[PDB]
């Protein structure tokens, strides 16, 4: 009952997917459940791969900062892929304390209670084509602590304004 | 020759110390070096900690996002603390491909080739005050990785354009 983690770079750094690519095998391979907390959610091609498992009929949990939700609602309507009425995807927003909105600063990717992708990408072309990023993936025990951690975000998190 | 990992969460969730106050722990306990790789550093109170480390002997390396680093050399003149004077600090700057600034989306800190914090939580008072985060507390064989990706960083950093 350990844990298991491996880092990957972005650039890569000895293995031979991207972090992207990894990303989107990870949902492409997801069986049950993919449960996912992101501060910025813009890139069209893992928004396809999560719409594509949903509609393998797995779970689909998003979290969103609640500041920059609108950047993904925006990548939606240009998708022509309304996210309310995809039956097999929730999404809410989470944020912080204001004083200048409060965040959520925190992302992570866990599929079938199995794997957890977790670490300094974000879904966007610019950590694709710009960025310096890392994540660990991680097996085993500590993925326990990424559910209990969703499920505690999840019990914070709100109905999108948009949504009625 | 495993690995053991610790969450902390802020808010607290089941430990006694708040991330600033670990983060400030782990400074203070440092004996040797300090290697910190961080996107914002405008906190002061942290800012201490370090100048206060380099005055026991303790070799500092900090790399900081190049598109942020004004806002720690603002932080660094407000405190009357020129960092090019601190013998035992070397600060250097990181970016990614520009296109908009490419940025070094990776913080970390690694103190005496022992611990490792990683995570979401970046060194301002919006972290403490505002924003939700997590971070990871490492030791084990997984910090020589860090060690490693710090001095990958470091080979790929650059003498802030102001140290002359
Ligand atoms: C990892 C996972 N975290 N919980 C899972 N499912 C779930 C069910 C109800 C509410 C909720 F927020 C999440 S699977
Ligand atoms: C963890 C640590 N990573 N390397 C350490 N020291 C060091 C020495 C020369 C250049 C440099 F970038 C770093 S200690």
């Amino acid at each position: 009952g350990g844990t298991h983690i491996d880092l990957l770079f972005h650039p890569p750094r000895a293995h031979l997917l991207t972090i992207k690519e990894t990303i989107r095998k990870m949902i492409k391979e997801a069986r049950k459940v993919i449960a996912l907390v992101m501060d910025i959610f813009t890139d069209v091609d893992i928004f396809k791969e999560i719409v594509e498992a949903s509609t393998r009929g797995v779970s689909v949990y998003i979290l969103l900062d609640e500041s920059n939700f609108n950047h993904f609602l925006n990548m939606t309507e240009k998708q022509g892929c309304s996210v309310q009425r995809l039956r097999n995807i929730r999404v809410r927003t989470v944020k912080g304390q204001d004083y200048f909105h409060g965040k959520m600063e925190q992302k992570f990717l866990l599929v079938d209670c199995q794997k957890v992708m977790y670490g300094s990408y974000s879904y966007m072309w610019s950590f694709e084509k710009a960025h310096l990023s890392m994540v660990q993936i991680i097996t085993g025990q500590l993925v326990e602590s990424f559910d209990e951690e969703f499920r505690t975000l999840y019990a914070r998190s709100c109905v999108p304004s948009s949504f009625a």
